[PDB]
RNA sequence: CGCUGGGUAGCCAAGUGCGGAGCGGAUAACUGCUGAAAGCAUCUAAGUAGUAAGCCCACCCCAAGAUGAGUGCUCUCCUA
């Protein structure tokens, strides 16, 4: 299952294990997550962490696999980083950068002046598609959903803000 | 007011001014972000984001008999 899998820690990724807390030190940030009340972690003198249950119960079997893949997202998050590939479908849906902010002409009256945070490096390499880059997957997903929460792709319109190779329902009439 | 014609100050509107503000807080329906119990998944079981004329606060007034009777400033207790 999920919970029995060694944490693949790559090179130049320092593991810091503290009292009820994980402090990872990757080259692209230091993510910090408090341990659950029923999960105690063990290490075998290398780049392989193993979270372990502390009590025979159901909730430790919830946060065992949950906390397992969350620490996987910690180590892979601070080592390589996660990127989302949004795409503005259609004509006039242009997206560009204002230094600290990001502006989205989406067919409204005024283009949306949505502020990117400091932890995410976004890039517009072509005027439609926007690569939201970041360390942690949850912030990339929340801000990518926040940009997505203005114009979802309508089926008859066939034209909105969708991310790459995700199947979208379309209709003929 | 004998019946009429006008009218100051009052009162009144039909007249004249003003109000109904909030990237303030938490939510209901819903859309989600990572995401496990069934190595696939799923808005949730951990955490968390947008958001209702609805709830609360802010808004105007009364208001410590709020007996839980508040707080602050100031005055006065003399003669045998």
């Amino acid at each position: 299952r999920i919970g029995k899998q060694p944490i693949t820690v790559p090179a130049n990724v320092a593991i810091a294990m503290e009292g009820q807390d994980l402090k990872v030190k990757g080259p692209l940030g230091e993510l910090s997550i408090t341990y659950p009340r029923e999960v105690l972690v063990e290490k075998q003198e290398s780049g392989f962490l193993r979270v372990r249950k502390a009590v025979e119960t159901r909730r430790a079997n919830q946060m065992h696999g949950l906390f397992r893949t969350l620490t996987d997202n910690m180590v892979v998050g601070v080592s390589k980083g996660f990127e989302k590939k949004l795409q503005l479908v259609g004509v006039g849906y242009r997206a560009t950068v204002e230094g600290k902010d990001l502006i989205l002409s989406l067919g409204f009256s005024h283009p949306v002046r949505m502020a990117i945070p400091d932890e995410l490096q976004v890039k517009v390499e072509e005027n439609t598609k926007v690569t939201v880059s970041g360390r942690d997957k949850s912030v990339v997903g929340q801000f990518a959903a926040t940009i997505r929460s203005w114009r979802p792709p309508e089926p008859y319109k066939g034209k909105g803000v969708r991310y790459v190779d995700e199947v979208v329902r379309r209709k003929e009439g």
